[PDB]
This record gives C-alpha cells, structure tokens and sequence, in this order.
C-alpha cells in the first residue's frame, strides 16, 4: 500500500536549534534571558551577552551544549 505523504520534514528557525536537554543545572539564567528579551526585545545588544555567559558557564564543567562550532 502506497502513500502520498507522511514523513514530516520540520525545519529550524534560523540555524542551529541548540539546547540539548536543559537539565536542572540550567534554569535561572534561562529565565533571566527570556525576561531580558521580553522587556527589551532582543534589539538590545542582540542579547548576545547572556548567550556567551551561558555558553561559558555550561561548556566549563557545566553540562552540555550542541552549538554549531
Ligand atoms: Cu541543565
């Protein structure tokens, strides 16, 4: 029995989905980032500051991050 379509593609937003399985070691900074982008609008320094601080606090004895390298 054949079929027209079934397999879903599902693409990403821009590039690199990031975020593996954010365990319990990561939660507060996450809320701080969301709030920062909520009030600001990501139009403030691109909020890259929180991204770097996060990747810096996680890549070092933190947990795990896929990234795009
Ligand atoms: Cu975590």
């Amino acid at each position: 029995m054949t079929e027209t379509d079934k397999k879903q593609e599902q693409e990403n937003h821009a590039e690199c989905e990031d975020k593996p399985k954010p365990c319990c070691v990561c939660k507060p900074e996450k809320e701080e980032r969301d709030t920062c982008i909520l009030f600001n609008g990501q139009d403030s320094e691109k909020c890259k500051e929180f991204i770097e601080k996060y990747k810096e606090c996680m890549k070092g004895y933190g947990f795990e991050v896929p990234s795009a390298n």
